[PDB]
DNA sequence: ATTACCGGGCTCTGCCATCTTA
DNA sequence: TAAGATGGCAGAGCCCGGTAAT
């Protein structure tokens, strides 16, 4: 009724609310007023309250009652409100998208039993806090099909390799086991990748490769093949070159192109690079701002050693004063 | 004194499709 | 019989510095 006079004060979107949630609109009461003084209750600004609100309607359909215990339940994992604030305002919907309170708290159960500790929840929680809103069960999947790929390969205790992966990979419990097979499965076609290695690989320098979407991989990596050879490095080259770092298979296609040229605009070898795969840690802005100091100080750079524009402003900073 | 090796920090959606639910 | 509750999906890097090595 008064709905929409509500929201309009609050300093709600109310037609990008309408277009994402229409149902909560056709609804006679709503509770968006006990909302906003919750959320104000409890740190929350006044202009984050509209955009909470905005972009998750049903939001306004919760309790106190509610609201109070699913809040509280986070207390159990993070330490502060606004540790909470923060993330319901990244992400609204890993808060108000279930109300089943009793399924998080044995969600939270679970994940102790699975032997994760506090550190480790209050990680996921607050890099992947859409995994406290997904079903007991649904962890549950992912969690067991880890263990069950932690035994397909060489690995004693799945137990702890299940550590491991989150802790290095936190967002994990919330991708879906096809894509995490998926990613698998082309990591160990790829590269041709035995039991053990790919276990590694997978907890350490290349976890967060599991994490990307369909085909993703396969195309970064695709073009990042083609890159590669256009510039005379065999498919060996190419493979020993990504497997030192993984990473920059997560580069967008455009990214690792625009990466490389800039580089070697500057006569730096597509050989320098490949030996010295880190140097593409840095931003484009970054290398082609160190560039420039770096030609400006009479520096040749074709036969230089590029590993310094990966180093750290503090130890790049410090050779560029030696070099004048 | 100076570089290499290598792993850690930080990482936190917003939309649609399909069921349940009451 | 129309909302809620749930699952799934496209999208995708940069910087720091402890410590071994030279």
């Amino acid at each position: 009724e008064d709905l929409l006079k509500n929201l309009l004060t609050m300093g709600v979107d109310i037609d990008m609310a309408r277009k994402r949630q229409p149902g909560v609109f056709h609804r006679m009461i709503t509770n968006e007023q006990d909302l906003k003084m919750f959320l104000l209750s409890k740190g929350a600004s006044k202009e984050v309250i509209a955009s909470i609100i905005s972009r998750y309607p049903r939001a306004i359909t919760r309790t106190p009652e509610n609201l109070s215990k699913r809040w509280d339940l986070w207390r159990k994992i993070v330490t502060s409100d606004l540790e909470i604030v923060n993330i319901l305002e990244a992400s609204p919907e890993s808060f108000f998208r279930s109300n089943n309170n009793l399924n998080l708290e044995n969600n939270i159960k679970f994940l102790y039993s699975v032997g994760l500790t506090r550190k480790c929840l209050c990680r996921l929680l607050t890099n992947a806090p859409r995994t406290f809103s997904n079903s007991l069960d649904l962890n549950k999947q992912m969690v067991e099909f880890l263990q069950a790929a932690g035994l397909s390969l060489g690995h004693n205790d799945p137990a702890d390799f299940v550590r491991k992966i989150i802790f290095k990979n936190p967002a994990i419990l919330i991708q879906s086991t096809k894509r995490v097979k998926a990613n698998i499965e082309f990591l160990r076609s790829t590269f041709n990748l035995n039991s053990e290695e790919l276990l590694v690989l997978i907890c350490g320098p290349g976890a967060e490769i599991l994490d990307l979407s369909n085909d993703a991989a396969r195309r970064s990596y695709a073009n990042i093949k083609e890159k590669l050879f256009s510039l005379g490095c065999t498919e060996e080259e190419v493979q020993k070159f990504v497997l030192s770092y993984p990473d920059v298979i997560f580069l967008a296609e455009k990214k690792f192109n625009d990466k490389i040229d800039c580089l070697m605009e500057e006569n730096i070898s597509i050989s320098q690079i490949i030996e010295n795969p880190r140097v593409l840690d840095s931003s484009i802005s970054t290398l082609k701002s160190r560039i420039k100091e770096l030609v400006n100080a009479g520096c040749n750079l074709s036969t230089l050693n590029i590993t310094l524009l990966s180093w750290s402003k503090k130890r790049y900073e410090a050779k560029l004063k030696k070099l004048s």
